[PDB]
């Protein structure tokens, strides 16, 4: 039961190692979230191998404790419940027409910086598509995010779609399946079906050499009046 955690701006430190179709990268990232407003500002970069997939395909993997819960659906609020041991976020997702990433992360408190260290699996790729052909856009659509209480779990079960615009004009699917599980063993709060209406810039730091994002973020729970 861990909102308390949040109400000021919190550091946050994300952790990535990917491999998409042998391609072996490692993405670091460093920001902050102050979750009374929904906000998030992060830098990520590269550290390893050349990235072999574009920055917008990374956006959902590279922390939604940090989403604005209007006080009337502070119940259900399952992320900050699981705070301070954390939760496992695990995805699988589908790229039209093109390979899947499969994605295991952790994210807890170590002290007081919020951490998001994650595995990225990417397999069955096609070697010119979108991805691996890097033919997307440097932007970023808004959307919303749907949430479902996993009992059996004690977690959650989240579904959403990413539309990544290609530089043709066309656009890149992506299907995102999401669970989260409680890493410690407390109650946390299972929640009634809700969204996160999630809203995305990317931006580059002009001093900045090495392959690298900047993300503006603002998330805000809806769908439940009282």
């Amino acid at each position: 039961m861990g909102e308390e955690l949040f109400t000021g701006v919190v550091p946050i430190l994300v952790e990535l190692d990917g491999d998409v179709n042998g391609h072996k990268f490692s993405v670091s990232g460093e920001g902050e979230g102050d979750a009374t407003y929904g906000k998030l500002t992060l830098k990520f970069i590269s550290t390893t191998g050349k990235l072999p997939v574009p920055w917008p395909t990374l956006v959902t993997t590279l922390v939604q404790c940090f989403s604005r819960y209007p006080d009337h659906m502070k119940r259900h609020d399952f992320f900050k419940s699981a705070m301070p041991e954390g939760y496992v976020q695990e995805r699988t997702i589908f790229f039209k027409d093109d390979g899947n990433y499969k994605t295991r992360a952790e994210v807890k408190f170590e002290g007081d910086t919020l951490v998001n260290r994650i595995e990225l699996k990417g397999i069955d790729f096609k070697e010119d598509g979108n991805i691996l052909g890097h033919k997307l856009e440097y932007n970023y659509n808004s959307h919303n995010v749907y949430i479902m209480a996993d009992k059996q779990k004690q977690g959650i079960k989240v579904n959403f779609k990413t539309r990544h615009n290609i530089e043709d004009g066309s656009v890149q699917l992506a299907d995102h399946y999401q669970q989260n599980t409680p890493i410690g063993d407390g109650p946390v709060l299972l929640p009634d079906n809700h969204y996160l209406s999630t809203q995305s810039a990317l931006s580059k730091d002009p001093n900045e050499k090495r392959d690298h994002m900047v993300l503006l973020e603002f998330v805000t729970a809806a769908g439940i009046t009282h």
